[PDB]
């Protein structure tokens, strides 16, 4: 039947503008892990799509008392059929949209420059000399905002009090860790990609929690179950592990 509308956002190495001399248009403009996954799902399920970058360039957060923005809002409003992106599956977003079963699992951890030998978030929580933060209005910020763990409660207090500590996006966050005394609270799979390519960066400690990335849909979407079955089939054959290795494999560090 009709082409589905796919909403997404630029983010390495999930979704990128591929390199070309020509001016690209339509779906051809895109490559990455999420594009490979989307192609595999479209082939398996027999659907076509038109990819659209979400206008406001956000994932989705509950800004107002109630109202959503970003890809989540796009899904709430049925402006897109699918959100294909590293969209973190959270019980709070589940109050507004549905997800497929997760195609990738991960957790929050810390990105930091190699130097002052901290080894945990606790080390970060009990000082202020090293500024730390998260991407504003993202899953990670939301995790801290609503935590009951005292260590993270203290971190939220600092992060929220000083707005100059939250960043607009990953590129701004990574650049800050590279040019200032700044630790970034970031999802582990991105950290893994980054530390492989930036040998002076490292992950501090291990994973704080567990979560996954899933394909977002409007609640009660007829494609949600089909997409889930297909994702689970790919997983049984270790295809998603292979796909990740394809986009993640770096050149390696000293
Ligand atoms: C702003 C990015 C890159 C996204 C990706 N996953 C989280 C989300 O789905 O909101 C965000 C990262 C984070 O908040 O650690
Ligand atoms: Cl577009
Ligand atoms: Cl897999
Ligand atoms: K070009
Ligand atoms: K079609």
């Amino acid at each position: 039947n009709r082409s589905l509308i796919v909403t997404t956002l630029l983010e390495e190495p999930f979704v990128m503008f591929r390199k070309s001399d020509r001016t690209l248009y339509g779906n051809d403009r895109f490559e990455g892990y999420c594009i490979d996954l989307l192609k595999e799902l479209a082939h398996i399920l027999g659907f076509s799509y038109e990819i659209r970058l979400v206008e406001d360039g956000k994932y989705g957060a509950q800004d107002d008392k109630g109202q959503w923005n970003g890809m989540v809002k796009e899904l709430i409003d049925h402006k897109a059929d699918l959100a294909v992106a590293p969209l973190t599956i959270t019980h709070v977003r589940e109050k507004a949209i549905d997800f497929s079963k997760p195609f990738m699992t991960l957790g929050v951890s810390i990105l930091y420059r190699k130097g002052t030998p901290i080894d945990s978030a606790d080390d970060l929580a009990k000082q202020t000399k090293i500024e730390y933060g998260a991407v504003k209005d993202g899953a990670t910020m939301t995790f801290f905002k609503k935590s009951k763990i005292s260590t993270f409660e203290k971190m939220w207090a600092f992060m929220s009090s000083k707005p100059s500590a939250l960043v607009k996006n990953n590129e701004e966050g990574i650049q800050r860790t590279l040019t200032a005394d700044y630790a970034l609270l970031m999802e582990s799979t991105t950290i893994e990609y980054i530390t492989q390519r930036n040998c002076n960066l490292t992950q501090i400690g291990g994973l704080i929690d567990s979560k996954g990335y899933g394909i977002g849909t409007p609640m009660g979407s007829p494609y949600r179950d089909k997409i889930t079955i297909a994702i689970l089939q790919l997983q049984e054959e270790d295809k998603l592990h292979i796909m990740k290795e394809k986009w993640w494999r770096g050149s390696g560090c000293p």
